[PDB]
């Protein structure tokens, strides 16, 4: 490997294992600088942006450049580290990705970087997933059938009553429009060891609009709030490892991002 390769390997090692000493939130940002506004600073180097009228400071985990990081870099870079320890700990965990615009490429990099043929993922265990969507008013959707599901909560899980597919060779064994993207998508995989049923749970939660943001930040940090959604992210939060991923590229609603981002690591941690 290059230096510059080596480093960044060692250094997210680094970063996991402080993250893990000092009992913080995760919280990145992954940011298309080029499609937000001039007067934000970025500083790559200590994970800040900084809103350049306000003098406003918003600080990350780390702050990840998208024209430098494409999503499949995205995972093997700088989520692999995470999903290695949640796995290697069987701790059951999630990713939780705040949009503003459709992420459908996000999703299929996920796949990909869990259940590709060629994963050390699929050497080590049989990969299931399901898919859902959640909306405001209320709906739900079974997004692994045509346009229905039920949820139930468990001790330490989330039940999907939906359809359960077991991944042989990654998007191929999912449907044609899978990467295709108010509510909430939920994404249910079970990694179940081989040659050992006890899975562990990976739950994939996608906020790709501003008011299913909006809903996320009222029922978690405003309102005891019980609708479906409500309810999720209450248990994903409080019962499973958490990595929350705010994808900035969108200049109107930046700002209101940034403040979530300083929600999530003050009132949860």
């Amino acid at each position: 490997a290059s230096t510059v390769e080596k480093e960044l390997l060692r250094s997210r090692r680094l970063e996991n294992s402080i993250i893990e000493q000092k009992g913080t939130m995760r919280c990145y940002a992954y940011v298309m600088e080029q499609n937000l506004p001039e007067n934000l600073l970025f500083d790559y180097e200590n994970g800040v942006i900084t809103q350049g009228l306000s003098e406003h400071v918003y600080k990350f985990n780390r702050v990840i450049p998208h024209l430098k990081v494409s999503e499949d870099k995205f995972f093997t870079q700088e989520y692999s580290v995470y999903h290695d320890m949640c796995l290697n700990q069987k701790k059951n965990f999630n990713l939780i990705s705040l949009s503003t615009t459709p992420h459908g490429s996000l999703r299929e990099s996920l796949i990909k970087f869990l259940a590709e043929k060629d994963t050390i993922y699929q050497k080590q265990y049989v990969i299931t997933l399901q898919f859902v969507f959640l909306s405001d008013d209320e709906f739900s959707q079974d997004m692994l059938l045509d346009y229905s599901i039920k949820l139930k909560f468990e001790k330490h899980s989330i039940s999907l009553d939906s359809k359960l597919v077991i991944i042989e060779n990654g998007l191929e064994d999912l449907p044609l429009n899978f990467s295709c993207d108010s509510g909430m998508g939920i994404i249910k995989v079970q990694f179940f060891p081989r040659d050992s049923p006890v899975p562990v749970d990976f739950y994939f939660i996608e906020l790709n609009n501003l008011k299913s943001i909006e809903q996320f930040d009222k029922s978690i940090f405003k309102k005891s709030c019980e609708t479906p959604i409500a309810l999720v992210l209450k248990k994903l939060i409080s019962d499973t490892k958490s990595f929350f991923l705010l994808n900035l590229n969108d200049s109107k609603n930046v700002n209101k991002l940034l403040t979530i981002s300083e929600e999530v690591q003050t009132q949860l941690c």
